């Protein structure tokens, strides 16, 4: 029973990346000649703003991002001085694939190339602090070989909905994020299942009290 | 707040593949010309048996297994009728590339191709009940999209702290993730990566 240093104001930045218009994708990329536009994402996005502002993160959201657009966004936060922070969360809501994420231009960012941005050897002020990634797909490893990491990855063809509901619910009760994820795993299987993989050293909780 | 039904005598099978004599690997596979014999792996193995025999698991140890020996041992328990069991554990001590494992003949086996044997479809006798995998290989997907899996794997200590923190805590009723998060700090100061798709909590009562 060790718990991460959740308590601060604010606790961290909650990156929300929220791609929707894959128009240039439908144009510039052949194999994605007919890729639907991920409308309805705002319900996921709005909930992600809702739950995580309540848990004392300052949401910094971006909509419709290229891979280049996605990539430069994270350097802003890799190079940022996180010393005053306690945690770091990044949500990505886009079309998915096996181990990669699609930008609105139809190009690809591997899940390992995004997570690996925030190491200790790359983001030192955010060392020993938990670094969380929630991703929801649609239709090598995924994490640096380092501690203090969580990847809530899923693949659609509602995950973010139930994840929010269990966060709003369980967090003021003092349940940890792993407890929440098992509850989220059950809350969808009745099987495009999410596979949480992590390297976190200690318990991670988002206290509302 | 659910917990996997673990009350069962025996709780389940607990495979312990234990590769040590990689002579045949050196003997035939040239890039594994000087692949070291895994000396000391006979210390992890005993800890695992001791840990899980206390946890009411019928240990099934297997030493120095090649690739088809492995594909055939999993084949047995894949076709088995675990209807009176409440859990399935498979330990693998060996070494390989980032995604494969090396049999004692240097032949490969993707870890997915192992965890993928105990599906619901491929092992209906094991539906809705935890299929746990521990892997310690010294230096794509890893588990199928079905529920009730755990993959405590370490690219490479891990198994000795996994055991010590398992006999120490499983009596107290703590969840597996609580345990796995603890062995992370012990290993922290290379890193294991537990991917898991479990629906309820998971404890091993000690009675
Ligand atoms: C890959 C491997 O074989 N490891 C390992 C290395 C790094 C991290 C985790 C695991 C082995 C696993 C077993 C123990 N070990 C040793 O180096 C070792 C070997 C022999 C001993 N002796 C000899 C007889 O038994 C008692 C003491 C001690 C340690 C790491």
């Amino acid at each position: 029973d060790k718990v991460y240093q959740m308590k601060s104001k604010p606790r961290g930045y909650c990156l929300i990346i929220n791609n929707h218009n894959f128009a240039k994708a439908r144009e510039k990329v052949p194999k994605l000649h007919s890729i639907r536009d991920r409308n309805g994402t705002h319900l996921d996005a709005g909930a992600l703003t809702t739950t995580f502002e309540e848990l004392h993160f300052e949401i910094k959201p971006h909509d419709d991002c290229t891979v280049e657009q996605i990539y430069e966004i994270l350097k802003i936060y890799q190079l940022m001085d996180h010393s005053n922070m306690d945690c770091f969360i990044c949500c990505i809501l886009s079309h998915g694939d096996k181990g990669i994420i699609y930008g609105t231009d139809g190009q690809e960012a591997p899940i390992y190339e995004l997570t690996s941005q925030f190491t200790g050897l790359k983001c030192p002020s955010l060392a020993g602090k938990p670094k969380v990634f929630f991703i929801q797909a649609c239709q090598t490893r995924y994490i640096p070989d380092e501690a203090d990491f969580l990847l809530g990855m899923a693949t659609v063809n509602w995950y973010i909905q139930s994840l929010c509901q269990s966060l709003r619910e369980r967090s003021p009760r003092g349940d940890d994020i792993l407890t929440i994820l098992t509850e989220v795993n059950y809350e969808v299987s009745n099987k495009q299942m999410p596979q949480p993989t992590f390297t976190l050293r200690k318990k991670l909780v988002f206290p509302s009290d």
